[PDB]
């Protein structure tokens, strides 16, 4: 199954843009949070969405900033979502899912994607 | 037109294999060397291909590591080629001639990580 | 010489801090400019700046989003600066331009460091 | 204190020179082994060099390939240190001081380091 997952930290922000870019890239069913980024332990919905998506699913948000905007947590959260078999995609980057080289060198090419987008994303 | 670069250490590294990638991606001429991949001082093959090569053409390669193992000289080499207006075509990484998802996005991302890969290759 | 470029949006943002950066930084001579970072073509302060240093000179900024916040054109100018053999110093990373002897810290460390930064600054 | 950890496969290679490498930058204790660096499963000198550090002290390899040729078990190791809150040196490459100036960014670019060394470590 492919879901999505929406966030917006005020009613400012276009979230219908990002809910029409999830379902471009076939987001069945979309959990929504009107939350800041800064952590991960205040979002239920966000735990809500992680729970809810199983082995061979596919996780998908327009960027990874609305995953979290902290690193250490970015990180932290992906790699549940690898131990889950679950594929995360990146709607404004699908570039990423693509295989680079052998096994070892496309793991750590996607190390690399992934420590980078969410470096940009604390950065910001 | 498509002009590829070949090269080896040794006729032991399977040339054959690497040759007949740049023949299905549709290298019409090979320019193929045996030397080392740290410098580009003593390549004169290379020297040759990259003069042969003009505006509207397609350099390909089959790996970064092919183009050389020297991140500096690699990324003067891949600015070189943007500079003539040729396209560097990397078999192994067909993406990067392939504009998805957001331009920008996609543009940057493919930017680091030849960079990545060129830093890879002198590692090696 | 050591030349500084600084730049506001606005007067309510703290100019005089970042004045008082670049002087102590070094800065002889600081073009200071009232504009927006979204474009090169309307900020002839930049362009003056630009024009003033001459090779073996230095151009300090006190960060990446001063020089602009537009990814092409910040990479445009750092190409430019670069090619004009006029190094760049941003003062909020005062320890990028430090020569180690390996690619990984120098060429590579300040190409994707630049890169990030060039990107975080339009994205934000 | 300061801890060397050195190893080789077979007694072909340099493990005098390798030791000597250590004692340079000022390993007090070398831990010693003669194993592949495939797994850390068949490697138990390597586990009493990580068992001896404690919080202050510095762990010392001359090239990331010593410590492993596995880049999963690389991390692991990295990261075991980093929460011992001892201190990875390679002489090859010091990188204990702020390579940049920012927290962030220097975290970031020593986790792409350790990654770009852990993975050709294992290729190779």
């Amino acid at each position: 199954m492919i879901i999505g997952y929406a966030r917006v930290s005020s009613l400012d922000q276009n979230l219908e843009r990002q809910l029409e870019n999830l379902k471009t890239f076939g987001a069945e069913k979309i959990f929504t949070e009107k939350q800041s980024g800064k952590s991960i332990e205040n979002r239920p919905i966000l735990q809500k969405a992680l729970n809810f998506v199983e082995m061979g699913d596919r996780f998908i948000v327009e960027s990874i900033d609305r995953l979290g905007r902290n690193y250490n947590e970015v990180i932290h959260t992906v790699n549940y979502l690898k131990d889950k078999e679950v594929q995360l995609m990146i709607t404004s980057l699908p570039m990423m899912n693509e295989v680079i080289g052998n096994p070892l060198l496309d793991k750590f090419m996607k190390d690399l994607i992934i420590r980078i987008l969410a470096m940009v994303s604390e950065q910001e």
